[PDB]
């Protein structure tokens, strides 16, 4: 069934807004150099053709490994929104996403339940939470989805060993320039 986290044939996840309910994304970093996890989502300029609008949302996490992070917020993540469809304005909000373990293992997941909004769950493996596993905290981006909403998490030293998305959301109709095997 096209509603199960299937191994995505890319380095970054790709969905087309007109496909399925679009359950959720799940990308695994598992190993970085300094960290500062930078997640991002895109949007098309046209609905099915020329698809190159701004990156509708981004989530940058500041950990206590990467140098130059807020000592007050080291171990948290920030949400950024770009003026797309339901935006028309940059929205930037600090959120409670704990990433402070030096464990290298981290995941970025995002869901669009209504198909007109994108929410993300920031997963991270803490060394004190290792017995429980990954931590999960929800962050609402306030951004809406569209016919080309391809996701991805990038960070210096981060190599995406596994890339997962719901098989209904695994819509690979993008350009291989987004680090993707077509």
């Amino acid at each position: 069934t096209f509603l199960e986290l299937v191994e995505v044939p890319c380095n970054s996840v790709h969905v087309q807004g007109v496909m399925t309910p679009n359950q959720m994304v799940k990308v695994t970093g598992a190993g970085w150099d300094n960290g500062v996890l930078e997640f991002y989502v895109t949007r098309p300029t046209k609905t099915g053709g020329d698809t190159s609008r701004s990156h509708l949302a981004s989530i940058m996490c500041y950990s206590k490994d990467i140098d130059g992070v807020p000592s007050d917020k080291a171990g948290k993540c920030f949400l950024k929104n770009f003026s797309g469809e339901d935006s028309s304005e940059i929205d930037e909000k600090e959120v409670s996403l704990p990433i402070k373990s030096h464990n290298d293992a981290f995941m970025f997941v995002c869901s669009s339940n209504d198909g007109s909004a994108l929410q993300c769950d920031v997963f991270a493996l803490d060394n004190t939470n290792s017995s429980d596993g990954w931590k999960v905290n929800t962050v609402d981006l306030g951004v809406s989805v569209s016919p080309d909403l391809a996701f991805g998490l990038t960070a210096d030293g981060v190599k995406v060993k596994k890339l997962y998305a719901s098989s209904g959301l695994t819509a690979i109709n993008d350009d291989p320039s987004l680090g993707c095997k077509a």
